[PDB]
């Protein structure tokens, strides 16, 4: 599980999918994420609805694996429902600054939610930050986050963890297909990103990026290409 986030390093991401034979994909996977979301190429789908979720706070881990920091629900925190095919809330993944783009632009935090179905696909809706008021989520999970710079650990319990504090607003996103963003690079993933910024403030991205590796301080990986690959976009009219 050595990898960096370091160009031009040896283990860096460039070169990710010749560390070792399981992170092949990375390098030869062609429908790599992140990718830039541009509003000029979305493919519109009315069709897809509002974003339909039912999650549930639970019992949760927080826990630092030396180059991201994420929430690991033990409970069963709910799911995420697409096309009826429903999938499990597992974990959320933090990167700072943004992976995704929109438009060009690059956001100063990522969430990722993770889901998996019983059929064992994969999902995974992200939420993109800039800095402004603090995120109600992350402000609950502050003083956990801290004890991984405060302390030799890497992972804590922090209780009961709601992910109906997330900013999430369902009403418009971007859904692809990709991959994980870290290595293995493991494609089938369905992506939904959500076109609603949210903030989060200063302090919050520091104590995250004050819990991982030197070489993961920045923790985001390169844009990959899209590959020609379809962009869906939904948003709720008004009417
Ligand atoms: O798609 C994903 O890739 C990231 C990984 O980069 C975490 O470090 C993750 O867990 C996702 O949600």
């Amino acid at each position: 599980d050595e990898f960096s986030y370091i160009d031009g390093n040896p283990n860096g991401p460039e070169n990710w999918g010749n560390l070792k034979p399981e992170w092949e994909t990375c390098g030869k996977g062609m429908e790599q994420s992140p990718i830039q979301l541009r509003d000029n190429r979305v493919i519109f789908d009315q069709t897809l609805g509002k974003l339909r979720r039912n999650y549930r706070a639970v019992d949760a881990r927080l826990r630092n694996s030396g180059h991201d920091v994420l929430v690991d629900f033990k409970g069963n925190a709910g799911s995420l429902s697409i096309n009826r095919v429903e999938y499990q809330l597992k974990r959320i993944h933090f990167h700072s600054p943004s992976e995704h783009e929109m438009n060009g632009e690059r956001f100063d935090l990522e969430a990722q939610l993770v889901h998996e179905s019983q059929d064992q696909k994969r999902a995974v809706v992200s939420i993109l930050f800039r800095f402004g008021r603090a995120d109600p989520f992350l402000s609950d999970l502050e003083d956990f986050i801290k004890q991984f710079s405060n302390s030799q650990k890497n992972e804590i319990n922090a209780g009961v963890v709601d992910p109906n504090q997330l900013q999430i607003d369902d009403s418009a996103y971007y859904r692809y297909m990709g991959s994980f963003t870290a290595p293995p690079c493991t494609e089938g993933i369905s992506w939904t990103v959500m076109r609603k910024v949210a903030t989060v403030s200063p302090r919050q991205v520091l104590l995250l990026k004050q819990a991982v590796n030197e070489n993961a301080i920045n923790n985001a990986r390169p844009l990959q290409p899209t590959n020609f690959r379809s962009v869906f976009y939904f948003e709720q009219l008004k009417s």
